[PDB]
Formats: structure tokens, sequence, C-alpha cells
DNA sequence: TGAGGTAGTAGGTTGTATAGT
DNA sequence: CTATACAACCTACTACCTCAT
């Protein structure tokens, strides 16, 4: 076996309790309260005084050296009060920002290649390094020929306990930048339209996109009311337009939309948001090159953070505070407790299966009773490829033969499909306007000889005449007909290939068409613990003020999806009511009653995005029905990463291993080998319950292995994962009542 | 949209650790 | 009993990669 760790660095030495300088902030201008301007006063007195450390405790303010207080600042004025040695046992945050400050000050003087500053530092948690690492440990810049800049984005967040020892938690993630602007991209005549841009000067938040580019110069007064150079002289920003030459005044104005107004900002300020769309459409060699550097296995992340901490060195302002360069050998020393979860034994038609691929020889666990008649849309210039495709997937579904040749890997009749090729419904459709796609799906649902659509769509790329996917899924969800839709590229894989590169695709096709007609391929053989049903819940929030109400999902102790339940009344705000929880848990009790002739006695409630609020309702509802129950909060995206160790060597962790402290657990559920990155684990915390977190996490991981619409396991559990996929597809579900056919899959 | 994973970019909210009072 | 900030959380979108029983 092996051991697990978190990306953490011990501190050699200890912070001895330093002498600070208390300060005070009075709301001289309009901001009467001290809370709304304590951050801005912190940065202002940090900036006016040679970037010396300035700290904040809840209403007060601090420094670390005696700094002359000032009164000229218009929003607030600062006055010295006193100077004390702050006790380390009662101050964790402020010695945290001490150690964070001295990491920033020790790194600001580190230069690479002689002249070039290796790090960009604004005295915070975020430390951008201009220099990446490579796999061969070369501190090398990474630039394009065009002017794109990959960079690291290190993140210190040290904590220091009551005694004095400090633990430096790190996480390297990379960063995309470019030196060029909208200015330079106009000067080399690139069509800058439709780009996502970032205002480098004004720090407004909002997805700024380019509408047009006005032919008027940026030195001429506009509809804003003045010249734009006057606009930046009047924002205390005129040192940016002071550098402007004649040709900089020969730039022309680029208007921009922020979904609330249009601005008029000069192209020298703006800069395109380098997404992978932009790297792909503008220099694909750079994008394919840096994909090895973006995705980082834990060994290369440890090498990157080793370079970072060796560039900390030793801080002589904090009693020679050094940080170690290796991780902890065990997170027992940090607080966590590690282990690996044994994988669940899964079963289909005939018992235990060795892999999830073997089910096509074995056979599916449940099939919905009846025959399921196909029906196919396909593009009008893509006819023979589509007929070969549906021939392939229908031979794999019905006949058990893969491009004609029957094999031992696939058993026959695994879906009870009914597709007579000379008799059943095909419709062709020309790739055109949206109402053609709507009437095309309507035309396939006129002829009522279809029980499962298998449409063919153009590819997600090739942004000429658009994807037929979304209008088809909207229509086939409104009209209650499940539809597994295929790309033309996958159809051409089915037509053209003489290899298994259509077989793996075809496995996932048939698992999709099984789950969408209401059959479930695999279940667990035995779910550990004493449990009778699982109830996933989740909610959503699209943007500001938009909220998705809570759609549930109901399993059994095998993990087969009994039901999923949209509730009736929409919520108010983020917090769903008590009536929603009332009808959801009434209907899980009804549904488990209907499936099994009895009530659940143990209901494990996985959930995401719920607070510890409204636990009192859960106590109420399952005391009054005396059903003991658990609530396990499964957090989808945690920033913690987990490494592994075989005698000091860092690798990715295998799937199933966890780290656990009390009732918060992190667990890697997905197996990601090197050259594809590090696994991004699951944060799992028990809100209320009485089961140990070993069986709680075992139910979690066993529900990750039962993704019923692919062959490789979903990272999330199928409770929280399928609950969230129902919450995203909030329209495709009918309002308020149950279904079993996994449309989202 | 074969499928799932990583990762970027961007933008919101807010539960819980944490100071006084 | 109450007022924070802020590391975590969530959301949306792509691109890249590999699927071996
Ligand atoms: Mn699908």
């Amino acid at each position: 076996v092996s051991n697990l760790t978190v990306e953490a660095f011990e501190g050699i030495g200890s912070v001895n309790p330093m002498l600070f300088y208390q300060y005070k902030v009075t709301g001289k201008g309009k901001y009467d309260n001290v809370y709304k301007i304590i951050k801005s006063a912190r940065y202002k007195m940090h900036s006016k005084n040679r970037f010396k450390p300035v700290f904040i405790k809840d209403d007060k303010l601090y420094t670390l050296e005696k700094l002359p207080d000032i009164e000229d600042l218009d929003f607030a004025n600062i006055n010295f009060v006193k100077s004390e040695v702050l006790s380390i046992e009662d101050n964790m945050s402020i010695y945290g920002e001490v150690v964070e400050y001295y990491i920033n000050l020790k790194l600001k003087k580190v230069k690479v290649l002689g002249k070039y500053p290796k790090y960009r530092i604004n005295y915070s948690k975020e430390i951008l390094s201009n220099t990446l690492l490579t796999r061969e440990l070369k501190d090398e810049f990474k630039k394009s020929n065009k002017g794109f800049n990959l960079k690291r984005k290190f993140r210190i967040s040290p904590v220091v306990n009551k005694m004095g020892k400090v633990i430096l938690y790190l996480s390297c993630s990379a960063d995309f930048s470019t030196n060029k602007n909208i200015y330079e991209m106009l000067k080399e005549g690139l069509e800058v339209e439709g780009l996502a841009v970032k205002s480098e000067w004004s720090n407004i938040s909002g997805n700024l996109v380019i509408e047009s580019v006005l032919e008027t110069k940026i030195s001429e007064p506009t509809s804003l009311g003045q010249s734009l150079i006057d606009y930046y002289k009047n924002n205390n920003q005129g040192y940016r337009v002071k550098d402007f030459t004649d040709e900089d005044l020969n730039a022309n104005i680029v208007n921009v939309r922020g979904n609330k107004k249009i601005y008029m900002y000069i192209p020298h300020a703006l800069k395109p948001i380098i997404t992978r769309e932009y790297l792909a459409k503008n220099d694909p060699e750079f994008s394919k090159e840096i994909e090895q550097l973006i995705k980082m296995n834990m060994n290369y992340r440890y090498e990157t953070l080793k370079s970072f901490v060796n560039d900390i060195g030793v801080i002589e302002e904090l009693n020679n505070l050094s940080f170690k360069n290796k991780y902890y050998e065990d997170v027992k020393l940090l607080g966590y407790s590690s282990g690996k979860i044994d994988e669940p034994v899964l079963m289909g038609a005939k018992g235990i299966i060795k892999n999830k691929m073997q089910i096509f020889s074995n056979g599916f666990y449940k099939l919905p009773e009846g025959k399921v008649r196909f029906g196919v849309l396909y593009p009008k210039e893509f006819d023979g490829v589509s007929r070969k495709a549906i021939r392939a997937i229908y031979d794999f579904s019905k006949e058990g033969k893969y491009h004609g040749e029957s094999n031992k890997y696939i058993a026959e009749h695994l879906i009870n499909v009914e597709f007579n090729p000379k008799e059943c419904i095909f419709e062709g459709y020309e790739l055109g306007d949206i109402t053609e796609y709507k009437k095309a799906a309507l035309k396939l649902n006129n002829y009522n000889n279809v029980d499962f659509v298998i449409a063919i769509v153009p590819n997600m790329s090739d942004e000429e005449i658009e994807n037929s996917y979304n209008p088809f899924k909207k229509i086939w969800a409104e009209l209650n007909l499940p539809s597994q839709m295929i790309s033309v590229k996958t159809a051409e894989i089915f037509a053209n290939s003489r290899d298994n590169t259509a077989l793996y695709y075809l496995h996932n096709i048939v698992l999709g068409i099984l789950g969408k007609i209401g059959g479930i391929p695999w279940v667990v053989k035995d779910m550990k613990g004493d449990v009778d049903c699982f109830v996933g819940l989740d909610v959503g929030t699209r943007e500001k003020g938009i909220h998705y109400p809570a759609c549930s999902v109901v399993f059994d102790k095998y993990g087969k999806l009994i039901n999923y339940y949209k509730p009736n009344i929409p919520q108010n705000g983020e917090k769903i009511n008590t009536e929603i929880l009332q009808e959801i848990f009434d209907k899980v009790l009804i549904s488990y009653e209907e499936e099994n002739g009895a009530y659940p006695k143990n209901i494990v409630i996985h959930r995401a995005g719920f607070s510890r609020e409204d636990l009192d309702w859960y106590e109420n509802y399952f005391g009054k029905k005396n059903i003991k129950f658990n609530i396990i909060e499964v957090k989808k995206s945690t920033p913690l990463k987990i490494a592994s160790i075989n005698e000091g060597n860092i690798t990715n962790p295998e799937k199933g291993s966890y780290i656990l402290r009390g009732n918060k657990a992190y667990m890697v559920t997905t197996d990601i080998k090197e050259n594809l990155g590090s696994p991004k684990p699951l944060k799992i915390e028990k809100s209320y319950g009485d089961i140990d977190m070993l069986t709680a996490l075992s139910q979690i991981y066993a529900l990750t292995q039962i993704h019923v619409g692919a062959t490789k396991s979903l990272r999330l559990p199928i409770t929280t994962g399928y609950a969230d996929k129902i919450c995203k597809a909030i329209e495709f579900i009918p309002q308020g009542r149950v279904d079993n056919r996994l449309f989202f899959l």
C-alpha cells in the first residue's frame, strides 16, 4: 500500500510574537462606517509608505513597523493609537498575514535570467510567476510567437497555530496572459471583433465583449462628454496616457458591451481574455504545446511548488523562518486521516461483473418491459454514413454483432429494440434554420411508430450552420420521447472504422439508450452500512438573482434509480421552503413504498449547496415518522488536491482513496493517470447523522461507480451528480411529477 | 451532442472560522 | 446576542485527451 498527503509545507522555525503598531480609521468623508473602507485604507496606507505591511483586525488596523499616520486621504483618516506585542495564541489571522507578507517580500527580490523578475507580487495570497516550470525542471518562460503568455498562479495561504509553528499551504495553478492589447491587435490588422476582453485599467467585473470599433480617434472628445485622455487624467490614471506617442493618439476607439450599457474605452487599455477558445483560434500550436503544462500531475505540481518554496528561502525578519521543501509524509501529522476505499462489486443480469465493460457479455440489470422502436433524424447530405451508423448501433443493441461479426464480448438482445430497416422511420433534414429543426422533430413525432429517437447532429465545433442538438432535446423533452443524438463525426467513426474505435463509442451509445428508456445497467451488489434508500438533492443559481429549485433523486440500497422528483412550487431565493422538503420526502417515502412494499428505515441524504440551516425540519420530519437518517454534504469542487507517496515520490492518487478529519472528508473518485493531470477530489462532510464516515464515503464511492450512462465512472456520486444534472436541465423535466427515464444522460 | 475526466477563462454567493462586546 | 471578511463554494463556457476486456 501507499500513503496520502495534502499539498502542504511545514515551517522550519517558529514565529516569535512580534511588536506591532495599533492604528485606527475614522470615516472622514462619506463612508461613515469603518468596515466599508478598512480594506481600501489598508491598501492606501500600504501604498503610500513603500509597500510596508499593513494589517486589519475586525474594526482596527495594524502595521508591523512604526509608520507615520496621515490625514490627507479623502475617504478616511488614520491615526496612530498604540503599540503592543500581539499574543500569538490569541492571534492566528494577523500572524498569518505576517507570514504571507514576508513570503511576498522575500519573493519580490527574486529575479530569473538576470534581469527578469520571476514573480509578480501584489502582497496577497496570489503570486503569479512569470516563469513556468517544465517537466525537465527548467525555469523557462512560455510565450507564443503571437504574444500569449502562460504563467503560474501560485497561492500561499499559511496558517500559524497558537504555539508558533507555521504550516504553508500551497496550490499551483496556471494562468493565461498576453502582452498585446486591442491596440496592437489592431495595429497588426487582426479582426478583433467578437472577442472577450478584459479592461486592464478599470477593474470592473463583467463579461466585456467587443461590439464594433469606431473609426474616430481616441484623442477626440466623444459621446462620453470629453476626450478619453481627459477621462483618464480625471481618474488619477493619467500616467498611463502620459506615455502616449503620436501613433498612440492615432488609435481608434473600440466600444464594448458589458450587458448593462456600452462603454467607450481606448484600445490601448483593453486586452483579450485568453480562453482556450482564443488559444485554439489564434495559435493552435501554442495550445497543444501548453496542454502538457496546464494539466499537471501531482509530481509536477510538487516540482512546481518545490521551486516556489526554494525561492522563499529563509526569511530573516521572522526568526529565520524557513519552509520545508517536501510534503508531509502523512497527514496524520496535519490533522487528517487517510485510507483507501475498496471498490464496489457491481452486478447486471447475471451477478458480479469484473469490469464495467463486461456487461454487454453479461446483460443489463433491469430493462424496461416492452419493445423500444427506434426512429432516426440525420442530415440530408449524410445519408449513407447515417445508415451505416444506425445499422451499427442497432446490430449492437439487437443482434449483438459488431459490424456483422458476432463475438463473445457482446450478448444478443440486450435492449429489446424494434427497428425494421426497410419499414421503420427515417427522416432527413437539411442543416438550416431553427424552425426547420423544430418541424423536423415534430415530423418524427407525428408518425407514432417511434419509442426512441436516435438523431444525427453536426459536430459541436465547425461553427457554421448551427448545431441541431438543443432544439431537438427541447422538443424531445417536451414530447416525452427519449433521444440519443449522435454527432456526424461519431457517425463517420461508425461508418468508416475497421477497429474498436467505434466499439467504445458504441458501448457508451447503448448505455445511453438503456438509461434513457428507463433501464439501469448495473447496481452495487452490497452497499456498505445499514441503508435502505439514498436521496440526492441539489439546487442551482445561474447568475445574480436566478435560482434553480431543488430537484431530488431516489435510489435503493442497490443504487438503482427508483425515481427522480421535481417539486411543484418554485422557491424564493436560494433557500427552498419547507413545503418543498415536505413534498419531496413524502414522495420518496411513497416511491420506495411503491417499489418495495415497505418504508425506508435508513435514508442517507446526499446533498450539495445546502446549508446546515433547515436541519430542524429534517429532525422534525424523521422523528415524527421515526426513520433514522443521515445527511452527507457532498461538495462538488474543492480546491484541495491530494498527492501520494511511495518512499517520498509523488504520484497521482488512485481512485477511491480518501483523507478524513472528524466529519469532513476529501476523496479522489476518478482515476487519472499522469500526462492527463491530477485528480480533483470530492469534499464530503456530514451535516447530521450517526454512521461512520468510512461507510459514508463507501456509499459515496460506490455511487460514483454506478454511472448509468457511460463506461467510466462519474466523479460525483450518482445521487448528487444526477441531482445536479436534473437541476441543470430544469426545463426538460416536467413540472412537479416523477419520472424514471434518465433523459439527461 | 459517445462518454467521462482534467484544466483554463469568466462571474456570482455565503457558510463557517473568528475577532470583539 | 450581532457585524464582518474571505476561502470555499457554486455557476456557465470552451479546449484536449483517451476510451483496451
Ligand atoms: Mn448523452
